[PDB]
Order: C-alpha cells, then sequence, then structure tokens
C-alpha cells in the first residue's frame, strides 16, 4: 500500500469499521494511509482532515510522493499556509517561532504538527458568539479589499440583524457568503439568489436572513456549532471539500485583519 491516495469519483464516502457513512470527500482530495488500522482488498484505512475511517479501494488512486502533489503546510515567517493543491494556498495561522521558515510540514488533522500545535483563530470558534464588528465596519471591507459591483456591499446591517435574530456570528455569515458567491459578484448567485451556496428589504437581504435561519436550524441547533473539519463541526456534512472550514476561517481572518483585529 502507498502512503497517499487521491479520490477518484466526484465524491466518495468515508466509512467507519462497521460500514456506516461518516462523511464524504471531494474528487482529487489526498488522503493518508493509516498503518495503525487494517486495510484489505476492499477498503483502505485512511485519514483525511482529522477524520479516521475506511474508503473503498475503487474510490482511491495510489500516489507517488516523488511525482504527485502531497498537501503540506509552510510558513513565510509571518503566516502559515496550507498548500492544498499545486501552487494554491490557504492562510491558516500566524507564524510561530517554533516553525522553520520555508520548511514543508505535514499533518493529518491540520492542528497537530511535529514540534507544535496550530491555533487557527476561527476554525473552532463557537459560531453563536457575536462579532465585535458593527454593521458600519463590516460594510467598510469592500472598499479596503477593492471589491466592486458586489451585491453584498451595504449589507452590514442585514448581517447584524441576522446575527441578533438567529444568534450566528455576522463575520462568519459575511465570510461564508463571500466564499460561496465570490464576494457577492457571482452572476449564478444573483440569478439563483443563493449567496451561501445552500443545495426596504430586497431579495439579497431576504436571502441572507433565509440562509442564516437555515444554518441555525440545520447546523447550529443540531450540534454543529463551529466550522471544523471532516471529524467535527459544519464541514463534516456541509461540503465535500475537506478544507471548506479552513477556507471560511481564512476569509474571516482576512476581514478581521483589514478591520483592525477586533475579533
Amino acid at each position: 500500500n502507498a502512503a497517499y491516495y487521491q479520490v477518484v469519483p466526484v465524491t466518495a464516502n468515508v466509512y467507519d469499521s462497521d460500514g456506516e457513512k461518516l462523511s464524504y470527500i471531494s474528487q482529487g482530495s489526498v488522503v493518508w494511509l493509516d498503518k495503525d488500522r487494517k486495510s484489505d482488498d476492499k477498503r483502505l484505512a485512511i485519514t483525511i482532515s482529522g477524520l479516521s475511517g475506511y474508503m473503498k479501494t475503487e474510490d482511491l488512486q495510489a500516489l507517488d510522493a516523488s511525482k504527485d502533489f502531497i498537501p503540506y503546510y509552510e510558513s513565510d515567517g509571518h503566516r502559515f499556509y496550507h498548500y492544498v493543491a499545486q501552487n494554491a494556498s490557504i492562510p491558516v495561522a500566524s507564524h510561530l517561532s517554533d516553525m522553520e521558515v520555508g520548511k514543508k510540514y505535514y499533518s493529518a488533522d491540520g492542528l497537530h504538527f511535529d514540534g507544535f500545535k496550530l491555533e487557527n483563530p476561527f476554525l473552532f470558534k463557537d459560531l453563536t458568539e457575536a462579532t465585535n464588528y458593527s454593521a458600519e465596519e463590516l460594510d467598510k471591507v469592500f472598499s479596503l479589499l477593492n471589491i466592486n459591483n458586489s451585491l453584498l456591499e451595504n449589507k452590514g446591517a442585514t448581517f447584524k440583524e441576522a446575527e441578533e435574530h438567529y444568534h450566528i456570528n455576522a463575520l462568519y455569515l459575511l465570510a461564508h457568503s463571500a466564499l460561496e458567491s465570490n464576494w457577492g459578484r457571482s452572476k449564478i448567485a444573483k440569478d439563483k439568489n443563493n449567496f451561501f451556496g445552500i443545495t426596504t428589504f430586497d431579495d439579497v437581504d431576504k436571502g441572507i436572513l433565509g440562509a442564516t435561519k437555515w444554518i441555525k436550524e440545520n447546523y447550529i441547533d443540531r450540534g454543529r456549532t463551529f466550522l471544523g473539519n471532516k471529524a467535527s463541526g459544519m464541514n463534516v456534512e456541509y461540503a465535500s471539500d475537506p478544507y471548506w472550514g479552513e477556507k471560511i476561517a481564512s476569509v474571516m481572518m482576512k476581514i478581521n485583519e483589514k478591520l483592525g483585529g477586533k475579533d
């Protein structure tokens, strides 16, 4: 058995030892062979984004570490990045003095490394905690990041109303909608009125409130109260992308930095 494998179908399921579905992951995702559990001809014991389970052998293609891309993490001396694909990165934390700049680090859960533990500032934050940011501050970020023709600009008051009503962090709501709609510039999102990529008040305001209600009832109220990864939080069920939670958290980080680090 190889050390790493890549997901073959559009999505594939991850199972427990008894064959019950635990989660699902996206095509091209790289999973780690887990040598501490038994793999056989039908299923491989694997780890992905915090989750340990089994995957069907026909769902996985063996990778060669010398030839193929293996995701890793690296610091530039200021920020630590997760490289999830050839050349593509997600900022996940500040640099720690424990990290050798330029060196590639590997982790099956994105938290525990060889020499240190990472505190991603938003990945495991309780999403029912309100943001410190005002409606007016949230609105400022579109200027500061040079985003234009966004249907989400001037929606700070809507996000804060959503936060007060449903008790879901407005910075998270802004981040989630920004990720799923290209900062409110997506034509698909406008035409479908679906800025969060779920399966006078205008349609955008109504969509934000409706999406927040949906997240509250289907995630928060069902015990999924933070972004997380494939082992826990919203990422277990919300998206096949095992690093969806990290992507949202990175958007929250970018917004927070630009607005002065109040959260």
